[PDB]
């Protein structure tokens, strides 16, 4: 019933705090969806917590969210809700991208409007929870450490182009790494990350077609806060249609495993 897990380390605490916020699946009674449950699980960002497991033992921070994204999404800005989707006018400034709030899964998840008062309380009881969490985590972390490098941590579907508005002529990558055009996060730990993948055989994307708001918050180099979102080509570990993990499942999570025992003695080195 708890919103968020919170893995921390064992042993030597390093400023490297790392958010899986898709990859909640225990759906809340009050969703009072008209879809299926089984249509939903589409937008689960499903085992990510588990892919990078390795975190809390080198050294640093896992959160993750235990509820749906569809339900709320703790990786959009609070104001990011379309004034439609709502039953009455909502107190302050809209400022939709939508979004925070799921309205449908193709072009619906609900056969009504929802309340304000019902949004408020899954931003009251989910989001905001989920959000102090993160925000002590890393807070926490450039306090002690004078730096932070924040990993947001993702997984995509097959079709991510076709499910934006994009015609690529490259195919999806493997691993997409967000860093909003090489301004949230300091460049070595971007090359580190991507030279690792493509060593052990993966292909990488920068900023394609994931750019990364929240990493534009977090991520202000020049203060040495750092933020980088990191996005799973889905085939690569779980069974799109069960959502079940697949064969790739274990190589893929050892894989991370090294490449996360990489970055801690990286940021260990920047502090
Ligand atoms: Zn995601």
């Amino acid at each position: 019933i708890a919103p968020f897990t919170l893995a921390l380390p064992e042993g030597e605490a390093l400023p490297l705090v790392c958010d899986s916020p898709h990859s909640g699946t225990f759906y809340p009674a009050d969703f009072g969806a008209v879809v299926a449950p089984e249509r939903l699980r589409g937008g689960e960002d499903t085992h990510v917590d588990a892919l990078w497991e390795a975190v809390p033992r080198v050294g640093g921070t896992l959160l993750a969210a235990t509820f749906p994204r569809v339900y709320i999404d703790p990786n959009r800005m609070l104001d990011d809700i379309d004034p439609a989707q709502l039953e009455g006018p909502w107190p302050t400034p809209l400022a939709p991208g939508t979004g925070l709030i799921w309205s449908n899964v193709d072009a619906p998840i609900y056969d009504r409007k929802l309340t304000v008062a019902e949004v408020q309380r899954r931003i009251n009881r989910y989001y905001r929870p989920y959000h102090a969490a993160l925000t002590e985590a890393v807070e926490g972390a450039y306090q002690r450490f004078g730096a932070v490098w924040h990993l947001n941590l993702h997984s995509m579907p097959n079709n991510a182009y076709e499910r934006l508005k994009i015609q690529s002529p490259r195919p999806l990558a493997d691993f997409v790494l967000g860093d909003r055009d090489g301004t949230t996060c300091e460049p070595g730990l971007v090359d580190l990350v991507e030279r690792e993948l493509r060593e052990k055989g993966y292909t990488v994307a920068r900023n394609d077609p994931y750019k990364g708001q929240l990493i534009a918050q977090i991520g202000r180099p020049a203060e040495r806060r750092n933020s980088l979102q990191i996005e799973i080509r889905r085939p690569l570990y779980m069974e799109e249609g069960t959502r079940e993990r697949n064969e790739g499942f274990a190589t893929l999570q050892r894989d991370l495993t090294l490449l996360t025992l990489r970055i801690a003695e990286y940021v260990r080195r920047g502090v």
